[PDB]
């Protein structure tokens, strides 16, 4: 470092700014992204070049080659928070900044295209060791292990307090991705706000605004321009009829959303989607963080052209 100023070409440098930005197809590009943004997002000495460099090379290695979760999926996840973080400047930790791009970039470590579900139908290790949440303490578990390689403590300049506190706001991070738990978390939230009792201050409060946010960032491949949205949705179904095929070989029916033999349904199961998750998400989201807005808008934007596919109007 440390007059080492990251910079991308100007049309990058312009759009990794707006909510919507597609990280693009040049793998070897996403690693220098995620640098741009820590240094914007949280400052040019909150880590060590040479240790963070090490750190996502690590990170890297340790996301498998399956259609939807994997790197590119990281580094998308960890570029919505930092859209969240550079529109509400003032509201968050430098603790909180630095650990959130973290959390985002590993929060699908070592996933394997498989649901906690089939981790349990399946009777795999991890579904004994981790009865609920079975994936994400995995991807926890991945995270400390990355960290504790030799030239990859990032956090070495924390004190031994901050140091517990960042690594506990990366694992409830991670752990509020476990979308079985956004739902209540979220139906807290629009209580809290509505009745008036929403207070920052509660780190309780914070701990549950953060969950709602890593849901955003996680399913934020809704809130990008259709032609993104509707390529990506190719990648999570790939995943899903593969596990969908897994459950048929244990003597399981998947659930339609699983069976390739219902592609035909995957218009009005996106609806669904769109209708009981991500706009509720985005909605709750905007009236806590009034800046979100545009994640609702191009959410909004994406359940319509659902609706046309529908219709036969594409
Ligand atoms: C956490 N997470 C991310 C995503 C996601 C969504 C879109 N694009 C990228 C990522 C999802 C998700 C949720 C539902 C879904 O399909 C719903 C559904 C329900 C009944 C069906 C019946 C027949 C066919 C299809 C059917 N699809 C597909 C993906 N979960
Ligand atoms: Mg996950
Ligand atoms: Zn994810």
């Amino acid at each position: 470092q440390g007059l080492m100023q990251f910079t991308l070409p100007v049309r990058l440098c312009k759009e990794i700014e707006l909510f919507h930005f597609d990280i693009g197809p040049f793998e070897n590009m996403w690693p220098g992204i995620f640098v741009y943004m820590v240094h914007r997002s949280c400052g040019t000495s909150c880590f060590e070049l040479e240790k963070l460099c090490r750190f996502i090379m690590s990170v890297k290695k340790n996301y498998r080659r399956v259609p939807y979760h994997n790197w590119k999926h990281a580094v998308t996840v960890a570029h919505c928070m930092y859209a969240i973080l550079q529109n509400n400047h003032t509201l968050f930790t430098d603790l909180e900044r630095k650990g959130l791009l973290i959390a985002c970039l590993c929060h699908d470590l070592d996933h394997r295209g498989f649901s906690n579900s089939y981790l349990q139908k399946f009777d795999h290790p991890l579904a004994a060791l981790y009865s609920t949440s079975t994936m994400e303490q995995h991807h926890f578990s991945q995270t400390v292990s990355i960290l504790q390689l030799e030239g990859h403590n990032i956090f070495s300049t924390l004190s031994s307090s901050e140091y517990e506190q960042v690594l506990e706001i990366i694992r409830k991070a991670i752990i509020a991705t476990d979308l079985a738990l956004y739902f209540g978390n979220r139906k807290q939230l629009e209580e809290m706000y509505q009745t008036g009792s929403l207070n920052l201050n509660n780190q309780s409060h914070r701990d549950r605004v953060i969950g709602l946010m890593m849901t955003a960032c996680d399913l934020c491949s809704v809130t990008k321009l259709w032609p993104v949205t509707k390529l990506t949705a190719n990648d999570i179904y790939a995943e899903f009829w593969a596990e969908g095929d897994e459950m048929k070989k244990l003597g399981i029916q998947p659930i339609p959303m699983m069976d390739r033999d219902k592609k035909d349904e995957v218009p009005q199961g996106q609806l669904g989607f769109y209708n009981a998750v991500a706009i509720p998400c985005y909605t709750t989201l905007t009236q806590i963080l009034p800046p979100t807005e545009p994640l609702l808008k191009a959410c909004r934007d994406n359940l319509s052209q659902w609706e046309k596919v529908i219709r036969g109007e594409e």
